[PDB]
């Protein structure tokens, strides 16, 4: 074991309450490593993922630990903060918006593990090594090295599922991570649109579950957007650092939230109500990125 393992196995972690996880306008600025390390295991335990399916101590921790490794620091914006922060606004809209009611124990732990998971070993928006070495070729990779570290010695945080429960987890952990590709989100949002503006959406259809899990997992991806104005500054200042270094910024912020973003909260909102905080934050920072774009 490492010195890093050992100091976060021995830790306490401190409640959901005392770690702000529960709220939609959450920041990780403040933190270090080791306490977003901490922050993971409370969600998994205030989603009883860790009673239900009879997980080990040791060996989430040395998963978590695996998780982050495997993200580049290098990377400005798709790094390990990025991963943490979808899982976060993944735990407040189950418990807060209140959409965990809706889910399986064994949907719920997928959509977990799809969020921290869905960008792994990320390069940048810029980089081609991967993509050089039917275009969700960058999903697959990341679904892929998310399957290598739950197989890999110690971090088989699903031994205590059976064949049909890991065979069925798998399947929703794979789709969920492919639904982050922004193509897949677009080709399937008209459907997603269209049952909710006609009062026929139903989750009891497994083919408007499976869409519903991947809308979840785009609002996760893109969430920073909905974030308190000083914090949306920060993340769209690094995102701006991946798209150039590795003036019209307002008004392509703007083009972002009206072409992508509002839709997808809006219809979250239709959804469960208590989802508003991020429509609502998703329209204020509309107001002041525009406001930038006038000047
Ligand atoms: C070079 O500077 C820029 C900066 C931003 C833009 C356009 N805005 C975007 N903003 C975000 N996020 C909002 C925070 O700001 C982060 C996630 O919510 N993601 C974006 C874009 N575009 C994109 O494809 N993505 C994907 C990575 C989803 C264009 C040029
Ligand atoms: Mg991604
Ligand atoms: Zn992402």
């Amino acid at each position: 074991e490492t010195r890093e393992l050992q100091s976060l196995a021995a830790a306490v972690v401190p409640s959901a309450q005392t770690l702000k996880i529960t709220d939609f306008s959450f920041s990780d600025f403040e933190l270090s490593d080791l306490e977003t390390a901490l922050c993971t295991i409370r969600m998994f335990t205030d989603l009883n993922l860790v009673q239900n399916f009879q997980m080990k101590h040791e060996v989430l921790c040395r998963w978590i630990l695996s998780v982050k490794k495997n993200y580049r620091k290098n990377v400005a914006y798709h790094n390990w903060r990025h991963a943490f922060n979808t899982a976060q606004c993944m735990f407040a809209a189950l418990k807060a918006g209140k959409i965990q009611n809706k889910l399986t124990d064994l949907e719920i732990l997928a959509l977990l593990i799809a969020a921290l998971s869905h960008d792994l070993d990320h390069r940048g928006v810029n980089n081609s090594y991967i993509q050089r070495s039917c275009h969700s070729i960058m999903e697959h990779h990341h679904f892929d090295q998310c399957l290598m570290i739950l197989n890999s010695p110690g971090n088989q945080i699903l031994s205590g599922l059976s064949i049909e429960e890991y065979k069925t987890t798998l399947k929703i952990i794979k789709q969920a991570i492919l639904a982050t590709d922004l193509a897949l989100y677009i080709k399937r949002r008209g459907e997603f649109f269209e049952l909710i503006r006609k009062n026929q959406f139903n989750l009891e259809d497994p083919h408007q579950k499976e869409l519903f899990l991947a809308m979840l997992m785009t609002a996760c991806d893109l969430s920073a957007i909905t974030k308190p104005w000083p914090i949306q500054q920060r993340i769209a200042e690094l995102v701006a650092t991946e798209f150039f270094d590795q003036n019209k910024i307002p008004s392509m912020q703007v083009g972002f939230i009206d072409a992508i973003c509002l839709q997808l909260y809006e219809a979250l909102t239709h959804v469960s109500e208590d989802c508003f905080p991020l429509l609502d934050g998703c329209r204020k920072n509309r107001q002041k990125w525009q406001a930038l774009a006038e000047q």
